[PDB]
């Protein structure tokens, strides 16, 4: 069978405060985990995850087939040509078991300059009716800002870990323009579970989603307490243990580009488990025009032979690529 991945628990609460030495000792732990399996659990993060999970369960269990079509992205509903990222991603029963709801920055309103310009990757969120889902929109928008705050603090820790000043990433991660997304994913219990909805890895492992690197700077994930993720390491795929009190953190491929693969984006995959569960990732993306010049923390002059890449170019190309590689979610 499969060995357990080294996924350390890191107390990130110093990243919210003003004790600089304490922040450096957290940054060393982020450096060590980023150089090893590429995952860690952030603990003492301050977010009420049990309430997050209850509000998300109340949504997923009450939304109706009618509302799903009315919120659906354009892959499922040709009438919704402006919904590429934000909205409902339907299951196809008998075939594709998972379903999800994605939303973006609540500041992308109709008056926002990037929405007015129809800039790629910016959309206005769609929401179910308030009378059918009382409090859901307000809860989900507040959640966005709670996990934005955690992610800002983690970005301070990654900056310090790389030998940079603490706002090195955080200065590009801003409420008015971040391209970050929340996805509320439901994995169902089904009996019988359709075989068509189960993928098979080359090593025979049954999967819900195949190997990939994330399209993100970092990913900040809350999951139910059901083991399912695996990370590829030099010793093969290893199981990431569950912990539904902490947030599971890893780097995405923009971090790997910026750092010349010093912090790799770890390749990971989702095992098939026949269980009713939740997966609530926040993909930490910067602004459309954000560019950070690539560097290499293993080279004495810190220079890299990678070209600067704007975050908007990275994100539009990555979201398309991920769909082409592993299919429409
Ligand atoms: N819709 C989100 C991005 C979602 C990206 C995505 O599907 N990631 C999956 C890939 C599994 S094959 C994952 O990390 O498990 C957005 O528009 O920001
Ligand atoms: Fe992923």
């Amino acid at each position: 069978s499969v060995s357990k991945a080294n996924v350390p628990k890191i107390d990130v609460s110093p990243l919210f405060g003003d004790d600089q030495a304490a922040k450096m000792r957290v940054a060393q732990q982020i450096d060590a985990a980023s150089r090893d399996t590429g995952f860690f659990y952030a603990v003492n993060h301050g977010i009420n995850v049990q309430r997050l999970s209850q509000k998300t369960k109340e949504f997923h269990m009450s939304i109706t087939p009618e509302e799903k079509w009315d919120l659906a992205i354009r892959a499922y509903n040709k009438e919704h040509q402006d919904q590429v990222r934000a909205g409902y991603y339907l299951s196809i029963p008998g075939k594709k078991a998972v379903e999800s709801f994605c939303y973006l920055n609540p500041n992308f309103t109709p008056d926002h300059p990037r929405i007015q310009a129809k800039t790629p990757t910016h959309e206005v969120n769609v929401w179910p009716d308030e009378t059918k889902h009382p409090g859901f929109q307000d809860f989900a928008e507040q959640y966005y800002w709670d996990v934005f705050g955690l992610s800002s603090a983690l970005l301070k820790g990654y900056a310090l870990a790389l030998g940079k000043e603490e706002n090195f990433f955080a200065r590009h991660f801003k409420p008015d323009d971040t391209l970050a997304s929340v996805v509320l994913i439901r994995y169902p219990y089904l009996d019988p579970y359709p075989e068509a909805a189960i993928k098979t890895a080359a090593d025979g492992t049954k999967l819900s989603f195949e190997w990939h690197e994330d399209v993100s700077l970092i990913t900040v994930l809350y999951q139910s307490n059901v083991q399912n993720l695996q990370v590829e390491t030099a010793a093969g795929y290893q199981d990431i243990e569950a912990d539904d009190t902490g947030y599971l953190i890893n780097c995405g491929s923009y971090m790997a580009h910026l750092t010349n693969n010093y912090y790799k984006a770890p390749i990971h995959r989702v095992k098939w488990v026949n269980a009713e569960r939740q997966s609530l990732p926040f993909f930490v993306n910067l602004g459309y025009d954000s560019v950070i010049d690539p560097f290499d923390p293993r080279e004495p002059n810190g220079k890299s032979d990678r070209e600067p890449l704007s975050y908007g170019d990275y994100l539009q190309n990555g979201l398309v690529s991920l769909i082409n590689k592993n299919g429409q979610t």
